[PDB]
């Protein structure tokens, strides 16, 4: 087992990783900004290193500082969590060059998945279903671009190759808007990523977001751990996630899961990963792969019994997966509600000091959060302050328990989205299940 690791993150996920480390007897190094000295995981960590001031550029994105913390403490590995540097291939490369273990895939694999065009080519080659598209980057020949659009059939969508998470895309419904849509997407990608490559896909009108969890070890084993529906979104940001996805049969699960595991073998994948699909009219279409552990991982843990963070750590140590595919069984149902410190009218972050706090408890109730009474939510980081996950023997019980747990949750002193989450749990269409990626914004009239 790894002797000591740097937790290169903050907030709830840093605490999540710390718990897993403690269970495995792994010593912890909590690197933190000057604004995060009183983070719960920092207070629980074996060693702490202040890596810079509050702004993330000088702390959680500061590659030299993080690697230096690993060096000075005698750590052997770095867990990047999610966000920050977790999808930064150059960071992974530098970590390995510096002689530490990066808890994730090989840097080349991170780079492959960060290039959406290259990622799609790889998945298509491996037999994973993808969205009908350009199968390559678009050039500047608008005669050619119109021909590609005609072959796919309007409506289409232009996407940045160096992008992700539904950001910076534009839908095109006819030739008259194609040139400008391509140009603008290109320009925005260049300004954001210094990478102006774009591609084209068929635009699906009302898909659901269904993603497959995988794990692959360095012994050649690769397994899938069912799926999650993450269709409840605002501005492409997930709000509620659940597992399994309503309406997905064991046969469909097996079909798509096997193709994802096969792809992992083909590309030499290692660690946790997520294959994101659009699901419409009973069909899956791959859009992108995330190589990190994700925010919504706990719903998969609840329904499979597999501790995904511990598996990440085992894999990085050179241990084989603790479970085989035939030992993975979907049991029950889990829902996750993200808890955000946000204004209910503007949806802007709402930082400040928590004056009273009380967490829900009970059978099937799992609360993932670093917050506590008297804790100050800083303005410098993401609005998500916790995650409430409820498990039941079926979907209805999971929803019932979430309703009850949301009512017990007290977070005073700052504005949160608890009341919105209560509204979503009471939504008749959510209760029926299978709502699409546009539903929440439609409900809210946004
Ligand atoms: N191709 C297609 N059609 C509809 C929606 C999307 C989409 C939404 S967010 C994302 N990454 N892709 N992609
Ligand atoms: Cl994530």
């Amino acid at each position: 087992m790894l002797d000591k690791i740097v937790i290169a993150n903050r907030g709830e996920i840093a605490l999540r990783i710390l718990r897993a480390c403690k269970e495995l007897g792994i010593k912890t190094v909590a690197v933190h900004s000057s604004a995060d000295r009183d983070l719960k995981h920092v207070l629980l960590a074996d060693e702490t290193v202040c890596i810079g001031p509050a702004p993330s550029v000088k702390s959680y994105l500061n590659i030299p500082a993080i690697i230096s913390a690993a060096e000075i403490t005698g750590a052997v590995a770095i867990h990047p969590g999610y966000g920050f540097l977790s999808e930064n291939a150059n960071f992974a490369e530098q970590v390995e060059r510096s002689g530490f273990i990066f808890i994730g895939p090989k840097a080349e694999t991170i780079r492959l998945m960060g290039d959406k065009v290259s990622a799609i080519a790889a998945m298509k080659k491996a037999g994973v279903p993808c969205v009908p598209g350009s199968d390559g980057p678009l050039g500047d020949d608008m005669d050619k671009n119109r021909a590609i659009a005609k072959r796919i059939g309007y409506p289409v969508i232009i996407k940045a190759s160096g992008g992700g998470g539904g950001r910076g895309m534009r839908v095109v419904r006819g030739d008259a808007e194609l040139a400008q849509s391509i140009s603008m997407t290109r320009a925005e990608a260049k300004a954001a990523f210094s990478n102006d490559m774009v591609y084209m896909e068929k635009y699906l009108e009302n898909p659901r977001h269904v993603e497959i969890q995988v794990l692959a070890d360095g012994q050649g084993n690769a397994i899938y751990l069912a799926e999650r529906d993450c269709s409840m979104q605002r501005r492409h940001q997930k709000v509620v996630e659940e597992a399994p996805a309503p309406g997905i049969t064991p046969e469909l699960r097996r079909y798509i899961g096997e193709r994802c595991a096969k792809a992992c073998v083909d590309i030499g994948y290692r660690g946790a990963g997520t294959f994101e699909f659009l699901f419409e009219n009973g069909e899956f279409y791959f859009i992108e792969m995330n190589t990190r552990i994700q925010v919504e991982h706990p719903v998969t843990e609840m329904i499979t019994g597999v501790d995904l963070i511990k598996e990440q750590l085992r894999i990085a140590a050179g241990q084989p997966l603790s479970i085989k595919q035939e030992e993975v069984h979907v049991r029950g149902h889990a829902v996750e509600c993200r808890i955000n410190a946000e204004d209910p009218n503007t949806f802007l972050p709402s930082p400040g000091k928590i004056t009273r706090f009380h967490a829900p408890g009970g059978f099937g109730v799992r609360w993932e959060s670093h917050i506590y009474a008297g804790y100050t939510v800083p303005p410098y980081y993401d609005s998500m302050i916790g995650k409430l996950i409820c498990y039941g023997e079926n979907r209805d019980v999971a929803i019932a328990r979430m309703k009850n747990a949301l009512q017990e949750l007290i977070i005073d002193g700052i504005k949160t989205n608890v009341d919105l989450q209560i509204r979503i749990m009471n939504d008749e269409n959510f209760q029926h299940g299978g709502t699409n990626i546009h539903y929440l914004e439609k409900k809210l009239g946004l």
